């Protein structure tokens, strides 16, 4: 630490950082608040503090010393951060000089520090003002109160210090600094240039100035050299986010904004900028808008801050200043901005300046802002087609039309003149060709139209559809696109048009591949290729007509293509070739294709893309359509095996099974016609392995899904007829046929959203949503099948984009469409995991500030754990600001209420979040009534809901309010149970329980409030057990039980009173004389009448016959628990009442339907037992396909070149690391794969020999120190990287779980040459820290974990140490010195011990100190007796070589775990021994290897002493003796008693060397 250097200072406390900002014109020093996820992310130039020291010459700076005079500095401003009186006795305040003392202040270091030295960096700090005397501190009050959600938070003084009250240090790279002085810099030049403008004068060579101050400005946002190109023209493929920060902060923007709008405020008009005069102003202008796009590409926030000057966009729009081209930029990264800026005027003045300029840029602007993220915004499409397709625009508008002259098609076009041309397109083509610009250029525009209309037609868009297909048919873009005169770029967009305006459309839907759901009757006595297509041929006929000849021309062209030698070489061609392939796309998944056409046309694709953006984009799409070709195969093969299992049955029982022939039968199924290539499936497998070697990352992903899915046919196949579902019975076949009708009415008409919306519709909507209503079932098996049927249906998807329709509140019709919906969607979700985890796919949508969709929402998340563990703070976060924002009614509560608690389990996570929110959000939120004033307006409501109280009544929102913090108090959750004791006194609640009137409910609540908040405390607090206030309520609760029971008694009663005493009341009383702290107090004696009373009480509930025999029960627990206070508490009974309290104790003493399902089910089990291996030997054939992938393709060829470098391995380990975070099943699945390629081989059986070898033959053409060789070429090709960087950034358990695996294979053996590459990484690596971090926070929570299971007496975090310590002990394997001593001091700024990490562990499990006492048989069981013999195997590997320091370090740790270590040895571990000997013998043999290593070469003593005092000589040869006896009741095990007696034998000579009376005791008789 020096002077003149910056550092960020961090408060823990608070978790912020703190920043100087000019919030309100003034600079205001405060801690702010970060929304990002991590709070050291968010950082500032501004927020960036300069250290300076004070020495005794001010020119002198030296180095900073703790008690060296500090001053802070704000370094954008550069004035000093000061503490001055506030109006908290002083408030921070910058001040522009350190020449007042106020700048002056004094650190004082958190932890020790030697003498006065120089201050360590990145060290806490505590933060006094020297000048006033005081120390600094943080409140949580804001300094910006007044805007909305304040991040700003003020800092104050006081008197006394706080070690909670410091600042942490953080480094700050020299290059902000460097880029802030330079931002502060261009702040100048642009100051200049605005002073300039000031002026209203500026020197033809000053406005020259200015433009190379832009064109530098250029470079520095790019962050590229000039390339000679026009700083207009600079291109930067990603921007730097951190300058574009910097430039915001530093409003760079704002300075470029008003440069921009002063000269028309004039200096400059933009009419003259078309004067030569004002033509350097234009390129001065476009100069500001060029850095702007380049400023505000792909930023939220700097989007933003645009937004708001988003008008004089507007304004300049319609003059050269490229302003269309950076607003569409913008409006094209933002939609919800779009919608914002979006009007009507807007495109219109697009319209007016397009019609001007008859030029295709400007039709280009506008088909840019109609798509973003080539998803179509329904709105701006609207509005664009409103604009486009009104009868005033048709000049712009080329006209076409086709006439005979065997047809010809003909253009009209208007020019500016307002003349009408027309002249036939091959005419136009060819004078393209000869080079006329005229032709060229409306050949040009007339190509934007088109792709301007199929933008309009984007997203099934019939508004305008339907005017487009008037305009153009079917026929006339099938002849363009036929002809092969015109050129390809124009045939591609008729490609295009056709795609976008006829294909997509009503008539035409997506079919899903594979229906889970068939009918037995439709089930087929026999199946071929051809009669599977037969079910749904003749629709496909009808269908196919009108598209008929497209198909063959897809066909032709993809033949051409495959014919041609060069299948992508050419750039024009490719276009065309996108769109064709995208055009069959389309097509074969609406389903116009025939299977048999599609397995025809997977050799033709695939052949393509055998052995740039275009050409990727197409094999992605060629991807696609194998996929779906694929998965239409899986449906084939589930009918197919269908068909078997009905043939079977209907020859068994006409109305014993062949089990084996229908096992032959499926194996062939499962195993020929069927297959996607001729080449026996070689040509898919290169095909893919190419791709995976491809650069782009989808194509990748894609590819790499698709081969690992090509060796897994069978077990997906066995899954699906698993899910399989048969129809049988009449009533549920008639069900689902009218649940299929109603469904495609239902999605018909939701797809014509836009016909009905604005009539007999909506009674007609509002018919089926009750018909589905009541289809919905009653009954809970009968619900359960009809959510089957529902899943199979597929409805959920068509009532989601019901959902997603738009609409108005005004429309209360569809309101009430919705309500039904919303209904429909709770009953699909009631009580189905699976339906469940379905609405969580499409949560997104759910979250919307509407009360129905978040009570939607809350059956959605009813009785989901797993739902609820995975569940998102974010989401949390969107439901406290909803109650925030308006809080107006229970549902948003009830929504934190039913996630609180799940399957009868608690969260304390998402407790601890609720109750953190909550303070969060404040006393605003958690209304009280605790004043006296606020309870009487409580008393007022009270009394007017006395008679009852309303739904949605403010008091039943209250009381909800309450219920859930009560729950919040449930589970005996300490460090909530904190804030809820902060959050309410006892005083307030036993005001209102002992009102005069009190609502029934609002007693329950509060008895409940009680019950958890004080009762169920995990810690005892004095306040509760000194409170007389719980005798008060005792004695209210008397007079409410003598109301019940008198209620009874005169045979009118209310049920909310009687429950009130019933449940709320007894439990919290029979909790609070269970709680062993209510025993302490002693006020029972004062109160004796009091709890003699409530006694009384309890005694005539239980005898009044109106209670209940489960109330009965629950009051006989209570009454005991009474009972055993009543003994000593100073209270004597009545004898009669002692009499029936002797009686109480006396009472304390005291065709076949089933038939073919069933027959399904059985079928099912036995085809998957029989097919279980060759699944195994299936699997298996991808490790040889990685392991060989040369053998795939032809050799001498350059791909057999890449692939024999190794290049498919690299490139998969690298796409793992790229991809980890893209698709986590991915991942997972490569890294697995990845292990079981290093793994050994193992036989399969006979079959699985045989299916194995035949599958090797057809993919392949033939061509311990195996698992070595293999780990070496892992290691070259570089898995430990990959394993280092998973372990160190990875959040996945299951991926951290998977590299750890994948590192102890490749371990496996001891390799010097892995590990040698291990300790390389971790040397060279600056990462290393967060590695070795990863490790030890991993081993010290299972230690936590550990301490919790011991302290209640097996925990995820227990279960991940085995492989740890695993992975520890093999690096350390074959004695190596270098990695045994990095282990305990790797070398570093923070070095983290795992050596004494994993005896703390040992001790935390054998359950040190008791453990050592002797306690060892109690704590160790079957369960983790292996991670005991894991822990001590990785000490003695640790210990052995040997490592004298790593000795030294077990034998002297503070632990004592040698005590454990010999206790291990000594002890009898009796409950183990009874019943597994052999795990007790393990244990033994491995503690006394331990030992011995320990004193392994230790010449000297101190290390036999420190063993021998634990371990007493007697006992040690007691245990040798015993062994040898033991040796006969041994039974048939690997461990020897006799041996494990030989070990401890050699021990206990290598110890006598130092014991006299051990050595007398060895020798023998
Ligand atoms: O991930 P997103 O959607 O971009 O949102 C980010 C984050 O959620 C905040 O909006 C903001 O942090 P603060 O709340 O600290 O401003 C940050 O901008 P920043 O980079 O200016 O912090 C954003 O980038």
């Amino acid at each position: 630490l020096k002077g003149g250097d910056v550092v960020r200072l961090f408060h823990a406390e608070q978790e912020k950082f703190l920043t100087c900002d000019e919030y309100k014109g003034k600079l205001q020093v405060f801690l702010r608040t970060t929304l990002r996820q991590s709070a050291t992310s968010a950082t500032s130039s501004n927020a960036l503090w300069e250290v300076e020291v004070v020495h005794h010459d001010p020119c002198r700076g030296g180095a900073g010393h703790w008690n060296g005079l500090y001053r802070f500095k704000h370094l954008a401003t550069g004035n000093y951060l000061a503490a001055e009186e506030n109006p908290i006795k002083y408030c921070l305040v910058a001040v522009p000089h350190g020449n007042d003392i106020a700048s002056l202040f004094e650190l004082d270091p958190t932890t020790l520090q030697k003498t006065d030295s120089f201050v360590p960096r990145n060290s806490y700090v505590r933060l006094r003002h020297l000048c006033t005397n005081t120390w600094i501190q943080s409140t949580n009050v804001p300094i910006d109160i007044e805007e909305e959600r304040p991040i700003r938070l003020m800092l104050g003084t006081c008197p006394t210090k706080e070690d909670k009250e410091a600042f942490a240090i953080v480094s700050v790279p020299v290059s902000e600094i460097r880029d802030l002085d330079f931002a502060n810099d261009a702040s100048s030049m642009l100051a200049s240039a605005v002073e300039k403008l000031n002026e209203g004068f500026i020197s033809q060579n000053d406005r020259r100035f200015v433009i190379q101050l832009l064109e530098d400005l250029v470079f520095f946002v790019s962050d590229v050299p000039n390339n000679g190109q026009n700083v207009l023209d600079i291109m930067v493929t990603k921007p730097n986010r951190e300058r574009q920060k910097l430039m915001r902060e530093q409003n760079i923007l704002k300075q470029v904004f008003g440069i921009l709008k002063a000269p028309f405020r004039p200096l400059v008009r933009l009419e003259e900028l078309s004067d030569q005069k004002n033509a350097p102003y234009q390129h001065m202008f476009r100069l500001c808008y060029r850095v702007l796009r380049h400023s505000q590409e792909d930023y939220r926030k700097n989007q933003e801050h645009i937004a708001k000057q988003f008008g004089m966009m507007q304004s300049q729009i319609g003059y050269d200043i490229l302003a269309e081209d950076t607003i569409t930029a913008l409006l094209h990264n933002n939609r919800k901005l779009l919608e914002k800026h979006i009007t009507k005027t807007e495109v219109e003045t697009f319209v007016s300046l397009v019609r001007k300029n008859r030029e295709p840029r400007f039709l280009d602007y506008l088909s840019d802002l109609c798509v973003s993220n080539h998803i179509a915004i329904p709105v701006t499409q609207e509005l664009i087609c409103k604009c486009v397709l009104d009868p005033k625009n048709s000049d712009i508008l080329i006209r076409t039309e086709l006439r005979p002259v065997e047809e010809e098609v003909w253009l009209t076009w208007t020019d500016k003149n307002n003349e009408h041309h027309e002249k036939s397109v091959r005419q136009l083509a060819q004078e393209a060709r000869a080079g006329n610009a005229h032709d060229e250029n409306v050949l040009s525009y007339y190509r934007y139209q088109l792709k301007l209309f199929a933008r309009m037609c984007l997203d099934r868009q019939y508004l305008a559809i339907d005017e487009i297909s008037q305009q153009l048919g079917v026929d006339l873009i099938f002849l363009c696109m036929a002809d092969e005169m015109l050129p390809f770029d124009l045939r591609a967009s008729f490609c295009h048009l056709m795609l976008h305006v006829h294909v997509d459309r009503d008539p035409q839907e997506l079919v899903t591949p594979v229906k889970f759901a068939r009918l037995w009757t439709e089930i087929p006595t026999a199946i071929t290729i051809k009669d599977y297509d037969s079910n749904l041929n003749a629709s496909r006929d009808d269908k196919k007509n009108k598209f008929a000849n497209t198909m063959e021309f897809v066909e032709d062209y993809l033949n051409n293509v495959v014919s041609e030698a060069v299948p992508f070489a050419n750039e024009e061609k490719n276009k065309l070739t996108f769109e064709v392939v995208s055009l069959a796309h389309n097509l074969i998944y609406f389903g116009f294709y025939s299977f048999s056409e599609l397995l025809r046309l997977t050799r033709t694709l695939l052949g393509i893309i055998d052995c740039d953006i275009v050409v990727m984009e197409t094999k992605l799409k060629i991807l696609e359509i194998l996929q779906f070709i694929l998965n239409v195969r899986l449906d084939y093969r589930i009918s197919y095996l269908l068909s078997v299992f009905k043939k079977e049955f209907v020859e068994v029982f006409p109305m014993n099974m062949n089990l084996d022939r229908i096992g032959e039968q499926a194996e062939a199924m499962f195993g020929s016609m069927l297959e996607v290539d001729d080449e026996g499936g070689r040509m898919f497998l290169r095909v893919l392995i190419h791709l995976t070697m491809h650069d782009y990352a989808p194509l990748v992903s894609g590819a790499l899904q698709l081969l690992f899915k090509h060796f897994s046919q069978r077990q997906e196949a066995m899954h699906t007829f698993k899910q399989v579902q048969l129809l049988i019975s009449a009533q549920d076949v008639e069900n689902y046929k009218v649940i299929k009708s109603e469904l495609d009415r239902l999605r018909t008409m939701v797809e014509k959203s836009e016909l009905w919306v604005d009539s007999e519709n909506y009674q007609i909507v509002k018919g089926i949503l009750e018909r589905l209503n009541k289809m919905c079932g009653v009954g809970e098996q009968m619900r359960k099948k009809q959510q089957r049927l529902l899943k199979n249906m597929d409805a959920h998807k068509v009532m989601l984009d019901l959902l997603q329709i738009p609409y108005d509140k005004g429309d209360a019709k569809m309101m009430e469409i919705l309500r039904y919906t919303h209904q429909f969607l709770q009953k699909f979700c009631a009580g189905n995991p699976g339906n469940q985890a379905l609405l969580h796919k499409h949560l997104h949508l759910f979250l919307t500030p509407g009360l129905l969709e978040a009570e939607t929402m809350q059956h959605i998340f009813l009785n989901n754990y797993q739902l609820c563990s995975e569940i998102s703070e974010p989401v949390l976060q969107h439901f406290v600001h909803l109650l925030a924002t308006h809080g107006r009614h229970v549902q948003y509560l009830d929504f934190l209420h039913t996630v609180i608690k799940a399957e009868g389990k608690y969260v304390k996570k998402c407790q601890d979040m609720i109750m953190t929110e909550l303070t969060n959000a404040g006393d605003d939120v958690v209304v009280f009534y605790n004043d006296k004033a606020s309870l009487a307006h409580l008393l007022d409501m009270m009394k007017a809901a006395r008679d009852g109280v309303e739904d949605h009544s403010p008091l039943m929102y209250h009381i909800s309010l309450v219920d859930l913090l009560a729950a919040c108090a449930e589970g005996k959750n300490v460090y909530t149970e904190i804030k809820c004791t902060s959050l309410l006194p006892l005083e307030d609640v036993v005001s209102v329980v002992t009102h005069e009137d009190c609502i029934t409910e609002v007693k329950m609540a509060y008895v409940n409030f009680v019950n958890h908040c004080y009762v169920d405390t995990e810690v005892e607090m004095k306040e509760i057990y000194t409170s007389n206030h719980i005798w008060t309520l005792f004695e209210n609760f008397t007079l409410d039980m003598a109301r019940v029971c008198s209620k009874r008694e005169k045979r009118v009663a209310d049920p909310t009173l009687e429950k009130y005493v019933l449940s709320v009341v007894l439990d919290t009383i029979n909790a609070f004389f269970s709680s062993p702290f209510s025993e302490n107090s002693t006020s029972l004696q004062t109160h004796q009448t009091i709890v003699v009373q409530l006694l009384q009480s309890t005694t005539r509930l239980l005898e009044c016959p109106w209670l209940q025999q489960q109330h009965k029960g629950s009051v006989e627990a209570c009454i005991r628990t009474l009972a055993m206070v009543a003994k000593g508490r100073a209270i004597l009974l009545p004898m009669d009442l002692d009499a029936h309290i002797s009686s109480m104790l006396s009472s304390g003493a005291s065709w076949d339907y089933k038939n073919i399902i069933e027959k399904l089910q059985d079928i099912i089990t036995a085809l998957e037992e029989r097919l279980k291996p060759l699944v195994q030997a299936e699997l298996s054939v991808l490790v040889d396909v990685l392991h060989w992938p040369e053998l795939l393709f032809l050799e001498g060829s350059e791909a057999y070149q890449r692939c024999e470098s190794g290049g498919f391995l690299s490139k998969l380990i690298q796409h793992t690391k790229d991809l980890m975070e893209s698709e986590e099943k991915l991942c997972i699945k490569v890294l697995r794969t990845l292990q079981q390629m290093l793994l050994k081989k193992t036989k399969y059986g006979d079959r699985g020999n045989q299916l194995r070898k035949m599958l090797l033959q057809n993919y392949l053409q033939n061509r311990w120190s195996a698992i070595a060789a293999t780990q070496c070429r892992l290691d070259k090709e570089g898995a430990t990287k990959l394993v280092c960087d998973l372990i160190t950034s990875t959040k996945n358990e299951k991926i951290f779980q998977e590299s750890i695996g994948l590192a102890i294979h490749l371990l496996d053996g001891g390799n010097t040459e892995i590990q040698k590459s291990f300790h390389n990484l971790m040397m060279s690596d600056k990462k290393s820290e967060r590695f070795f971090k990863v490790l030890h926070d991993r081993m010290k929570r299972a230690q936590q974990e550990t301490k919790s299971t011991v302290a209640v007496n097996m925990g995820t975090s227990v279960l991940i140490m085995q492989p740890i310590l695993r992975f520890l002990q093999l690096l350390c394997e074959n004695h190596n010195r270098d990695l045994q001593n990095f282990l305990r001091c790797q070398n570093n700024k923070t070095n983290y011990n795992l050596v004494c990490e994993t005896l703390q562990f040992l001790d935390i499990m054998c359950g040190s100190t008791t453990g050592g006492l002797g306690l060892l048989g109690l704590y160790i069981n079957e369960d983790n007796v292996g991670l005991v013999i894991q822990t001590l195997e990785t000490l003695t590997e640790y210990c052995q070589g040997p490592c004298h320091e790593n000795q030294t370090c077990i034998v002297t740790h503070e632990s004592n775990g040698i005590d454990i270590i010999t206790a291990l040895i000594l002890n009898d571990i009796s409950p183990l021994c009874k019943y597994r000997m052999d795990l007790v013998l393990q244990l033994k043999d491995n503690a006394s290897k331990l030992l011995l290593a320990l004193m392994e070469s230790r010449h000297d003593s101190e290390n036999a002493e420190r063993i021998l005092i634990s371990l007493r000589p007697q006992e040690l040869v007691d245990v040798i003796k015993k062994a040898y006896l033991q040796e006969e009741e041994r039974e048939n095990s690997e461990v020897s008693p006799r041996e494990v007696g030989h070990n401890i034998y050699i021990l206990a000579l290598q110890l006598s060397r130092h014991n006299k009376q051990l050595q007398h005791l060895l020798k023998p008789v």
